[PDB]
């Protein structure tokens, strides 16, 4: 899992990945990494 997409925060990894079809959402490597369903 993880999106492509940049983030400064895990905090805005949560709306980005929700869209994506995860339900959380980390800040790593630049990337969102999330846990889904």
């Amino acid at each position: 899992v993880g999106i492509n997409v940049d983030c400064k925060h895990s905090g805005q990894c949560l709306k980005p990945c929700k869209k994506a079809g995860m339900r959380f959402g980390k800040c790593i490597n630049g990337k969102c990494d999330c846990t889904p369903k």
